[PDB]
């Protein structure tokens, strides 16, 4: 029944929106502007960026960084934060997916751990355009020109994930939409461990059934893309792989850094 | 009109049949057995591996390999000769896609040359179970054992294939929706240095929709296939990448070993 399908879809919306704080239509608000009433600090810069806690409120250092915590580690773990933050947000959002608490404990916590960095690239995507990056709630404004510009390590972090967001948004997907794909990133069968796939399976495929329909009814001219959206989750797997890598490179060389318990154990170069 | 579809996929599997001689029905009978007309020869060792150039022929050598050319290195010399054979049958058959020969000299190449072995390893789960793989057209069937046994390198250039090979196949999808699905993956618009996307993506989309009328009609009882059979798109581009840097490896450690040229175009660590 189509009508099973649909409640499907409401549910998730419902939950996907009092799950995540800003969301791609308040986001995408945001970055085309025609508003006075929300306007976001923009860091283009080392010294714009210094601003950032004076006009924003961030636990991080605004004065001197080269000797007092670098500019480029300061910014990394201020990304790290944002994640550790957003895991906590989508480990909600998984628990109102029906069926989803009702799996083995171990398979929850092993379908979270393989696909958080999975859905953390597909949501970035809502607050990304050619130019840059939300931050804090949307009320900061990150330059894809100053990241790409950070030191010998750091300086290829963000590109990538510029270029996959660039080509995901243009499938001109909205919320309801990314509602039921999140749900279905989270319900993958083929992560390492699993004890027991059948019933997860069983729920992603009533997950694909809706996102089916869903982009049938919303995108009516929008030919092929429920198989063109499936066809990005290839570009995510390997944008978290080149992730895994370059974080490692991190991990060999700043030294005096370190990487929270979260970002460290649910990775095992997974 | 899905009749425009259903000619499309009828032209796709007639054109697969004229190009690759060894389909999955072949392979099937061959490997299922209950013949007397097509039992392969076995290698499992290297006795067998002796007597094998006496049944099925094989340009390669018989007697001693280690001060005479290596056994290891005389059977990866085996399936760089067949993979130079494969991308020519490839090549045909792509020639066949409608629209493909339209396309701008340089966008035929580079898909081509990304899409090659993807479309290998699709096909090679076809001449594959658990246990081994078909070789020289199906009159030998060299184990997964032996293989995995060969020289510190070689011993895991297809191990991957075969882990691989056991979750396709358990797919269940006959020839004609292979010749769809392959057509599908050298229409890729996502490869790297593409001229023009927007040609390339209407032939897709079109394939996709093919594909999809394909597998409902053939498939009645298996619920989401098409979803399950696009998302296996990202465990093929794994096993070129794993391959890809083994193959890095080979390089240096055997600077008398050559690579056939047509194999080192394609490749350029893409
Ligand atoms: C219709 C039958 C077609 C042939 C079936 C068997 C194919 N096969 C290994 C498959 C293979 C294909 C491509 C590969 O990637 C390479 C390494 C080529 C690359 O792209 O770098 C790697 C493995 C094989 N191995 C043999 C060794 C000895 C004799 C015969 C053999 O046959």
């Amino acid at each position: 029944e189509s009508a099973d399908l649909r409640a499907l879809a409401k549910h998730l919306y419902d939950s996907y929106i009092k799950s995540f704080p800003l969301t791609k239509a308040k986001a995408r608000a945001i970055l085309t502007g025609k508003t006075t009433d929300k306007s976001p600090f923009v860091i283009y810069d080392m010294n714009s960026l210094m601003m950032g806690e004076d006009k924003i409120k961030f636990k991080h250092i605004t004065p001197l960084q080269e000797q007092s915590k670098e500019v480029a580690i300061r910014i990394f773990q201020g990304c790290q934060f944002r994640s550790v933050e957003a895991v906590q947000e989508i480990t909600e959002y998984a628990k109102s997916i029906p069926g989803f608490v009702n799996l083995d404990l171990n398979d929850q916590v092993t379908l979270l751990k393989y696909g958080v960095h999975e859905i953390i690239y597909t949501m970035l995507a809502s607050l990304m355009n050619k130019d840059g990056v939300l931050i804090s709630e949307g009320q900061g404004f990150m330059t894809r020109e100053f990241l790409k510009s950070l030191r010998k390590p750091f300086g290829d972090f963000m590109e990538p994930k510029f270029e996959f967001a660039v080509k995901f948004n243009a499938l001109e997907l909205d919320d309801s939409d990314l509602a039921i794909f999140i749900a279905v990133i989270i319900l993958s069968g083929d992560r390492p461990g699993l004890l027991n796939v059948k019933p997860i399976e069983d729920i992603q495929d009533n997950l694909l059934q809706a996102l089916e329909l869903q982009l049938k009814l919303n995108h009516p001219e929008s030919s092929q893309l429920f198989a063109k959206l499936l066809q990005k989750m290839t570009d995510l797997r390997q944008i978290v792989t080149e992730h895994v890598q370059l974080l490692q490179v991190i991990k060999k060389t700043e030294t005096d850094m370190s990487l929270h318990p979260l970002l460290q154990e649910i990775y095992k170069d997974l």
